[PDB]
């Protein structure tokens, strides 16, 4: 029982070495500040659902995700999305340090970590989009792994 | 260290309520019986190193991976690539109990998750494919988070 709370917190970043799908939803596990991250088109309600449907078979299911005011977030669709899951969710305004901080030191780690591998393979602007999913992964896996 | 050894089995399954890309590939971690399940259009070698990468991702990097004689996990590609990985590789003739009794079982209970899952939300025969992602990351929830 007294060992920690599984609560979510969840934006969206960009990062255009990933172009054409170069917003990462980007997901941190506030107990074990395990990372997940996935690739984007278009910040939409659907995009948002899909991300969290792969950070759940990820992490497993939490009580609660912290976003901020974003629509995508508050829209009716999500809203019934995860009403469809039981997790609560809290809105907190863009960057909230409360709900924020740390997803948001995750979008720096996170994007550091893919220049570093990008540039290391030789790509110094734009990632190809054939080895776009394998380079993120890597990135999930240094930062996650230790 | 008196706690287990960090081996896969990998293999590909045929799944048509997927379609098209109805090739499945599955690894199961000997150790925790943890699945990790990936939709592909094609089986090539290419296909097995884009699922493990994503399979490293999620349960962190093996020692070894056992697969069959199969050519995508025999490919000169799938050696080097393992090797640059620094991850051993041994092969067992197709289904063979040692190293794919597990997987094979695994092909089993996945494909009957789908199938629930997929006649629930009344798609009796194909499941449409903007459903596809979702159903396949639920059915993994299910089987790994029990
Ligand atoms: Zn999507
Ligand atoms: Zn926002
Ligand atoms: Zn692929
Ligand atoms: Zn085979």
């Amino acid at each position: 029982g007294l060992g920690p709370l599984q609560i979510w917190q969840t934006n969206f970043t960009l990062e255009p070495r990933m172009a054409p799908r170069s917003w990462l939803a980007v997901t941190v596990d506030t107990a074990s500040s395990a990372i997940v991250v996935t690739q984007h088109g278009r910040v939409t309600s659907v995009a948002a659902q899909h991300h969290w449907a792969t950070a759940i078979a990820v992490l497993g299911r939490p009580k609660a995700i912290k976003t901020d005011n974003g629509s995508c977030f508050t829209s009716k669709s999500t809203r019934e999305w995860l009403a469809r899951w039981g997790i609560a969710h809290t809105t907190g305004i863009p960057g909230n340090s409360q709900g924020q901080a740390m997803v948001e030191r995750a979008n720096r780690l996170l994007k550091d970590k893919i220049r570093v591998l990008a540039e290391g393979d030789g790509f110094m602007k734009r990632i190809p989009t054939s080895k776009q999913g394998e380079l993120l992964a890597k990135a999930m896996y240094a930062l996650n792994h230790f």
